[PDB]
């Protein structure tokens, strides 16, 4: 009932946006942004339908933003050993699931600048390095900055992008299992990555109380489906791929991690 993820990408793209939009989500029936300059974790216990979840979400500092951006990603990918570390000394100790908490970073969403052209090569190799050590999810950041007919050839292109660079992305191709995995996992690769937008302000629209973001020509529903594909994302995590990503993490991931130990 620990679930844990990570937002990952440049400054300037929504992420800490996003991370309060996942815990002031509508869907949840429970209780409770600078330039981020470090890592740190924010907890919070969210109740779907009676279900008990502790969520935490970790934020991220950028990069991209210095002339030479070499190893920038040691702080994000130190992150993850440390948790995997972590986890492997308390399964030595106290043997039993039931009294190991378990911090370990079970996705990774990946903020892709909304430019419309592809994959920039400091994506790329963020990219290479996260997925083979943990599962991310990428998103085309701060979508409501292009049409819905760029976001989707914006889509296509960095589809296309991943698959030249071998980039293999959550849900994985090589772990679709029963007969009908694939049929509901092809409907997600195909719209992975998202066109997400995130919003922390509440509005009253026709006589509703949303998430949105209010501008001149009117408010964005981040929850609407028709307005964006937060939902898209916040499904995946949270209600429809929650176990399927913590299987992966701990059948895969931590197993490739402790044959280095
Ligand atoms: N247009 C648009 N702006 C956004 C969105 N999410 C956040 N912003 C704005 O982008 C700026 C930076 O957002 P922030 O959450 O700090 O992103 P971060 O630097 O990655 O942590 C702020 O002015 C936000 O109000 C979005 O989905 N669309
Ligand atoms: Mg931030």
């Amino acid at each position: 009932f620990e679930f844990n993820i990570m937002v990952v990408g440049q400054s300037g793209l929504g992420k800490s946006t996003m991370v309060n939009t996942l815990f002031k989500s509508k869907v949840w029936k429970s209780n409770p942004t600078p330039q981020t300059l470090q890592l740190h974790s924010l907890t919070h216990v969210i109740e779907e339908k009676g279900v008990k979840l502790k969520l935490t979400v970790t934020d991220t500092p950028g990069f991209g933003d210095q002339i030479n951006n070499d190893n920038c990603w040691d702080p994000i990918l130190g992150y993850i050993n440390e948790q995997y570390e972590q986890y492997l000394q308390e399964e030595i100790l106290i043997t039993r699931q039931r009294h190991i908490p378990d911090t370990r970073v079970h996705c990774c969403v990946y903020f892709v600048p909304p430019t419309g052209h592809c994959l920039r090569p400091l994506d790329i190799e963020f990219l290479q390095r996260l997925c083979r050590t943990v599962n991310v999810v990428p998103v085309i950041a701060r979508a409501d900055s292009l049409t819905m007919e760029e976001r989707e050839a914006f889509r296509r292109r960095i589809q296309q992008n991943l698959r030249t660079h071998c980039i293999d992305v959550y849900p994985q191709m090589c772990f679709d299992e029963d007969i009908n995995d694939k049929i509901l996992n092809s409907k997600l690769r195909d719209r992975i990555p998202f066109a997400v937008v995130g919003a922390d302000q509440e509005h009253l629209v026709n006589g509703r109380c949303v998430l949105g973001r209010k501008t001149k020509w009117g408010i964005i529903e981040v929850e609407n489906m028709a307005h964006c594909e937060f939902p898209l994302l916040r499904d995946l995590l949270i209600r429809s791929h929650l176990q399927d990503l913590k299987d992966i993490t701990h059948n895969i991931h931590y197993e490739n991690y402790r044959v280095i130990r």
